[PDB]
């Protein structure tokens, strides 16, 4: 599947930290917020379960997928992108995430398409690398390009 269907603009971010655990599923989730592709309870529940057990959706070490399901406050499908130089410290993960994909989707099928092209991406470790060491957000637009 083309990957950049699901990129609207805004949706890729380069960051030194986030400035807690928290904040990085925030930034994981604003540029979809900001065209309201979800509603702010969407982030929250991702939060909150973060905070009961741990973050769901771990791929690779220090690579994550903030996501909760359709019915917790989405509206339309879209992803997004972020990478912390410095990485942050999810709660009951084994250690610091550094890049985080952002995913939502208006129904169960959206969202197994979306996931489906996001594995294209999560599940190469060639491109999980070339993620990590993104110097810019040009360069991690271009991976999603590449899709």
């Amino acid at each position: 599947m083309r990957l950049s269907d699901y990129f609207p603009e805004s949706s890729i971010s380069v960051i030194h930290s986030a400035k807690d655990w928290q904040e990085a599923i925030d930034f994981s989730m604003v540029s979809l917020l900001d065209k309201n592709y979800i509603s702010e309870n969407y982030i929250q529940a991702i939060k909150d379960s973060t905070i009961n057990n741990g973050p769901y959706y771990i791929l690779a070490p220090g690579v994550a997928m903030p996501h909760a399901r359709p019915e917790c406050g989405a509206l339309k499908t879209g992803m997004s992108l972020t990478l912390l130089e410095q990485g942050v410290y999810f709660p009951g993960n084994d250690e610091p995430i550094k890049l985080l994909i952002g995913l939502s989707a208006a129904d169960a099928d959206s969202h197994i398409g979306a996931i489906q092209a996001l594995s294209e991406l999560l599940c190469e470790e060639e491109i999980l690398e070339q993620l990590l060491t993104a110097s810019s957000e040009k360069q991690l637009a271009d991976i999603i390009s590449r899709g």
